[PDB]
């Protein structure tokens, strides 16, 4: 009983270390002055070392063992203890010296990448990728329960997911989305030139903050700022911050980045107050998290009802830019499709082809079938086959994404595609329970959609495993069905295909 | 050599905790959302505890003892050890229990004050101040080498400074500045109404950043943001941040807050790189620090040469506002004088009367001659006596300043006046070594003044004691001479007195 109070305080201390670490990273991406990079990284390592010591503290381990042997715990408290013991298990499996070696290597890899990408110097990154691949395999070998080292990373991203389950889902998406995208591309695109007329940055941000405020984003428990790369980060139990990036030459970039990151933040902001500061107080997996950003961005933000509700405010804010443009035309311009090179900018239909490419290259590298020095060539070859075009150099080829340069190789991307699928699966379950969602959206009323997602997804945090969470909320395990039905219906209707 | 590497690593770890603690506080004042106050305070408390442990670690103390007995250390390394041991002495002198009790109390006092001041509820703060006074005396009692507890606080602010030395400075400033201020007030004020014509906030910030940029503020090692109260804070060896406050109804506020805090930041940004991350890597005392904010704010920022250089940019930025206003009128308008209530806004001539008021009330309270419950009345009586008027309530009376509600009572304010004195003493030494500084200023060239201050003041950090630094840099100990000569000359010529 006194042991439980001590466990509660140690858990709150781990959450507090995490919030402070998140602040160091949030400030690094937003306001850190250019000449202060090195000291900030050292500050981050200092905190990483301290937090790891507490996450692996032997006394804490004994407290967990004590609470675990009790028989009088509520379902939530026992699950809280179980999750803590699972985190403790993972944290102590890997020697702290290996953790530090890996962190220093990928940190140096990153710095080399920030220069080699603009310089089209993939040959320079090869030694960095070779060591990263070796370290990635070594890290997975501390977990022999995954015979396939790729399964260790897939599981780290989405508890319980396997490479065979991922490959199956990918196979289904490719078989369905390639024809649907090709048919949309062959039909021709809606008008888009009015999006290039000049949209003032401050006006874009104000519009975005009105929308996500309607969604339910709580500005007493967060804020938004500008960054080069949008992200969401939690600095505390009541401090969930988002960032966006604005292009005056295209207002859909900032709007949908903001809706996307806001979706992540709604998830975090809906976690039950009783779980904040405990091992259950956070999102449960990468795919479930990305299902919420994608739900508010795509399923809601790009829908006809969304623009039925906001076109008026939009045209008022941008009167000259929307002159001669109908509400229907703005709805179509937000749902264009094309074969493109940059994954983060890819449309709803071709996006997953980027993830599959990266996933299959990871499979090839981790299995020893593809040497890293051949990665640049294999990447272009996969882009030609999967997207029908190739980048002019390696800048937007294998150097495009930071993941393999600032972290392990393997399991880096499937969460994006799992999130896309689950977005429609969670959304369909929400509409099954609230058939008048679209009529609400037209009134700028998202309370029932938010209410359903909070009751069935957000509040539970980590109390359920991803698979339990998905099955309880939607009645079935991960399935591509609702996702494909939504896309075929939406784009079949948009392009007459 | 092995032992020295450990000292430098521990010293850098102390500096890194300091930067992180500063980041938590900087973010708290700028961007922390409203619902995140409680969690941030616990985070700060967690970091305060860890840093305090590091600062008092017995092993660390043993390393310092070893290194102090060595005979092969350079004068700087020996001084680092001496400074580290002096910090180690005071940090361990006060029991950790007492550190937490005092810290927790002033936290509750501060929070109650943020509500009691706007409500004119001094009676509510009386118990908080009584406990603060008792704890202030108790804290000083851990340092019996100061017979007078006020001398403990005076020395904590400015090493080597005493109450008897402060009193002599006050008497001299009072004897010279009261008649000069009364004569200025009786002569009449320059035109000022054009300052009320409306100055857009964004232009004010842009202008202010161009000025301090020319001063020498390095935005690659800092930045500026908006807060309720301007301040300067060091988040790292290359991260010295400043904040300002903008009033569109009066542009002198933002401008001179920015010049003031930039002056603080210039000092920190000039500390020698060899001292960053060591016990010598920071400003040496409150008085020396405020000497630099006041030098760049008053001696430079309010001088005729400053406006000969910047009125053009000023007029171009605010053309209608400065229509019918000469460059000479803008110079006179930034140098008005009057008996006022708010210490932080008080002019060059009457400012010190606010510091003297507070110091003498501290003296009476520390000696047990003034009861805390009588402070509100004694404050008003001292304001009538020293400044010729009194506030309508306690809001701008004894509740005005945060110092006694978020920290100890005693020695809280004399550093501001010490800084005023030293600003002219340092400045005159700079002109003696660089004949013709004012001519440089008209060209927006501050490199000779800044270079002199960096070489003779900033780079040393804590390498010299305050008395040694002032003596070496200016050829004499602290003296009000240069200060009184500067004011008598400046205001004698402005007002014909
Ligand atoms: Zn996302
Ligand atoms: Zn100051």
């Amino acid at each position: 009983d006194t042991q439980w109070q001590q466990l509660t305080e140690h858990w709150q201390e781990l959450a507090d270390f995490g919030g402070i670490e998140a602040l160091l990273g949030w400030d690094q991406s937003t306001f850190l002055p250019a000449g202060a990079a090195e000291d900030r990284a050292r500050q981050q390592s200092l905190l990483a070392g301290l937090r790891h010591a507490r996450a692996t503290d032997a006394g804490y381990g004994k407290l967990l063992d004590a609470a675990s042997s009790r028989s009088d715990l509520s379902p939530e408290q026992a699950r809280m203890v179980q999750v803590a013991r699972q985190d403790f298990e993972k944290a102590t499996r890997i020697p702290a010296e290996f953790v530090r070696e890996f962190s220093g290597h990928v940190g140096q890899s990153y710095s080399a990448w920030t220069e080699a990408r603009p310089a089209n110097d993939f040959g320079r990154m090869v030694p960095y990728l070779e060591k990263t691949l070796d370290l990635s395999l070594q890290a997975a070998s501390y977990f022999p329960e995954f015979g396939d080292p790729l399964d260790y990373y897939i599981n780290e991203s989405d508890e319980g997911m396997t490479a065979e389950q991922v490959g199956q889902v990918f196979a289904e998406l490719r078989a369905a989305l390639v024809p649907l995208a090709d048919a949309v591309i062959a039909a021709g695109a809606p008008r888009t030139d009015f999006l290039g007329r000049g949209f003032a940055q401050e006006r874009q941000l104000a519009f975005g903050e009105r929308v996500i405020r309607d969604y339910g984003y709580d500005f007493r428990r967060g804020r938004q700022d500008l960054t080069h790369h949008p992200f969401m980060t939690r600095l505390g139990g009541h401090d969930v911050r988002i960032t966006t990036r604005v292009k005056e030459q295209d207002p859909t970039d900032a709007l949908y980045s903001t809706l996307h990151e806001a979706g992540h933040a709604l998830y975090e902001q809906g976690v039950d107050a009783a779980f904040l500061g405990t091992p259950l107080g956070g999102g449960v997996s990468a795919g479930v998290h990305e299902s919420q950003s994608r739900l508010w961005e795509n399923l809601v933000g790009r829908s006809r009802a969304f623009w039925a509700a906001y076109f008026g405010d939009w045209r008022d804010t941008f009167p000259e830019q929307l002159a001669g443009v109908t509400e229907e035309e703005m709805y179509r311009a937000v749902n264009t499709v094309s074969r493109s090179l940059i994954r983060t900018d890819a449309d709803e239909l071709t996006y997953n082809l980027h993830v599959i490419t990266r996933f299959e290259l990871e499979r090839e590298m981790l299995a020893g079938k593809l040497a890293v020095r051949d990665l640049a060539d294999a990447w272009h070859a996969a882009y030609e086959q999967n997207l029908g075009l190739r980048a002019p150099s390696d800048v937007d080829g294998a150097l495009q994404d930071v993941h393999w340069y600032f972290g392990p190789i393997g399991g880096s991307f499937q969460g994006y595609t799992i999130g896309n699928v689950l977005s429609a699966q969670f959304y369909a379950a929400a509409e099954a329970a609230n058939p008048g969602l679209e009529a609400d959206f037209a009134r700028k009323d998202f309370s029932r959609l938010h209410g359903w997602l909070r009751e069935n997804v957000y509040r539970h945090g980590r109390r359920w495993t991803p698979g339990e969470l998905i099955e309880r909320a939607t009645g079935q395990a991960l399935t591509a069905g609702p996702y494909l039905k939504y896309l075929r219906g939406k784009y079949g209707e948009l392009y007459g295909v």
